[PDB]
């Protein structure tokens, strides 16, 4: 069917985007860097399963889609902003502005733009990634945080109105979800090479390793299948077992 | 001790102001009525006990209590918004936006223009009244249930910052709070006058009454009291036990 | 691979069985009707593809299953008691002791038993199916609320150790889940061919029906593939969305 | 009013008890070491306020102190058994038998017990003291975990059929309690004395010390004065903002 993948080079976006293509599935990508001619270029040359597109904004790309494609059946809204760490009197407003605009305003945006035609059809499946930071937040990050809570929310929300027409809404919220290349958020460097890092990884979650882009491919095309719809307006903690506790002094 | 209360005219204002007021605390009142003289000062008569101010903004207002009553000890960010069921598509993005910038950035922004004075005294409590309504939720209000869980989130998000200065912070999430004479967001009509209304929370409450002003004025002040800060980052479902849910036919109501 | 299946005649264990035989895995299969021959015998005649044991205790069943087929790779605890809806007061205390005898050391004692397998060569899979009943309560079912909570928490609480050793551990908490003949808990009849039924169900869940058991049988087996580890820990609510939450007089239904 | 306290000396004993009798109430209580006459007699002489018990089964002691005191306006169930930390193949089943007889059964007997003359005056408060321990998990706690999420469940779920009687019921979840002379868990030695668990306390809680007796109290005090009463259903993580979750590397 045809799916719509965005940010598609960060995040949750490969695992999710070519899992899909495995899938059978038409799939179109957003992404920042293809509002340029070269990056779109070189990525469809790199990747001829996957569809990249350079529409930006949210409705639009949803009509771009449609009418390229037909119509949108699954869409994978991979939403990231950049976490800055701060002492909440020390950020600026627009700050949280930023966090809340890119974490919940786009995703929002995206379903308002695609909703109608799923419920006329009646079939359709709606992924938010999201964070499981709001389930084990670490200081000095309240913006990032409650803007992922606001996300997983809303899909939760969706879920109850849009079920009616036959339309899973879930969010995946991952933590230690290895990245790769892209800095959004546990790139290789450092968080596979450096021992700090992967001495960190190791306490802090109980299966003591990042999370792969396989498993969140995987949990990505399972849902989109129609296979386990009755999960609809689940919130998936895709954290390995994070956070891992301190124990008393004395036990290891 | 000095609190602020927001919007004090609507939601969980009034209780809150007057309860925080017979604990003591010196309460200082916004509302978007105060920045006409003649509401804040009828508001002043009405209330002697209560200090309205004028100041409309955070840090303005912040800054004006400070000046005024020497400092802010008790936030309570009473926020509000018109809530307006639409299906999802049938809403504009500029909804949500609005539904996000009156119930998280506002009490972001409060928050951000009082800590750094709460930091350095190492004292201070904040609370949100939020909504019960991610708990529980209905359809067609995605909106203002997601923005809601971001405020209840942040509140729980700032509490592991500022417990390190001894500032515990809380969410109070309230449903079918009676409101009184304001809209937000149980009125006494039709809520407590009109027959579908009455039967409606009789059914849906586990307790089968609205909330009283004065439980979530009550709550308010025991918080901001020192008497249990070992509560902070907690989100309190202030609901009366609703959602009750539909059991199986031939089971009573 | 071998998986192991309980009380496989009833809730989920069918969809469970069934699917994970597809997927490959030799699906060992225990039942309180197996400790008698002809039911074994039927029910392996039925079904070539399962393999029915008689073994009723945990310890037991488990030595049996690995003996038979050379180890358990996979265990669906799929418990099951009568729910019986009483106010509190009216419950005695052993049908508090009965519901968590059923819910919560059945699948403890299970775990108890093929944990060191698992743990030696670093390998595993645990699935506990429990139920929804938790995340939307209905009033006058204390008891198998609570004992399901539990062993939900329990399947979390066992991700935390288990983690160390790749096993992951995850609770599957239905709801309306169609149950086909059995009468855990959602059978054909009434909860499909009675009008009341069939409406109470349209209400009460966002999708508008029950849960299927090859719904509940691809997330058993997804989980049990090795496909998503990193959600161990996890508690699902396989319940269509429900509670449906009523909303306002003079909304839509 | 006429509330019962139970397992007064250890835990949140102290605190609830002697809140309670502060504001008004006639508190009865209940102990192990009252089986005996030299220990509920020293008790009633340390504390005249409070009322001892020898009662040692449930529906007996609500009966004694009924018969007593007139009613049972407030049960605080104030539950304990000894965690031992096992990885899950070395406890016995008898271990977990224990862990739900003593952190879930008692609860329910005891309100299976009261609840009849408290629905038939519709009033009515029941606290139970359960543990935050769900809500952050050390590992190879999993009977003592899982028995207290099912009392706190328990509350939640009587919270739905008792509301129509006017009664509230709580669930009071704490971790990092005082509890001074008790080893139910968290005595003075070695956690306010030894610096390896101060220091623990420290980096754990973000109020970086232990709960309070005297907070406990005032939360028991608050609500089952009626002033809050719909707050019903509650579990409340009197925890300090536990857990405090490790940061990056490089990161305080
Ligand atoms: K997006
Ligand atoms: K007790
Ligand atoms: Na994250
Ligand atoms: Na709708
Ligand atoms: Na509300
Ligand atoms: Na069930
Ligand atoms: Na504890
Ligand atoms: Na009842």
């Amino acid at each position: 069917s045809t799916a719509i993948v965005t940010n598609v080079k960060h995040f949750g976006g490969m695992g999710s985007a070519l899992r899909l293509s495995e899938a059978g599935h038409t799939v179109a990508c957003h992404d920042e860097s293809f509002k340029q001619k070269d990056e779109l270029e070189a990525f469809a040359e790199t990747y001829p399963q996957l569809k990249p597109m350079s529409e930006q904004e949210p409705a639009e790309l949803i009509e771009a889609v449609t009418s390229a494609y037909g119509q949108v059946d699954v869409l994978v809204s991979n939403d990231i902003f950049a976490p800055e760490f701060q002492p909440i009197d020390k950020y600026a407003v627009e700050d949280y502005r930023g966090a809340v605009e890119a974490l919940q305003i786009r995703p929002f945006a995206l379903v308002n733009a695609v909703a109608s035609q799923m419920k006329k059809r009646k079939s359709g499946h709606i992924i938010f990634i999201t964070s499981a930071a709001p389930f084990g937040p670490w200081k000095e990050l309240s913006t990032y945080t409650s803007a992922r809570a606001g996300a997983s929310t809303l899909a939760n929300a969706l879920s109850k109105e849009l079920g009616e027409y036959n339309i899973p809404v879930f969010a995946i919220g991952p933590n230690y979800l290895h990245s790769e290349d892209s800095p959004y958020f546990y790139p290789t460097e450092p968080w596979k090479t450096n021992p700090e890092h992967v001495a960190h990884v190791k306490k802090v979650t109980a299966l003591q390793r990042l999370g792969t882009q396989k498993e969140l491919g995987e949990l990505v095309a399972f849902l989109a299948s129609g296979s386990c719809d009755y999960l609809t307006g689940q919130v998936f903690w895709l954290a390995g077992g994070f956070p891992m506790i301190e124990r008393f002094p004395g036990m290891p």
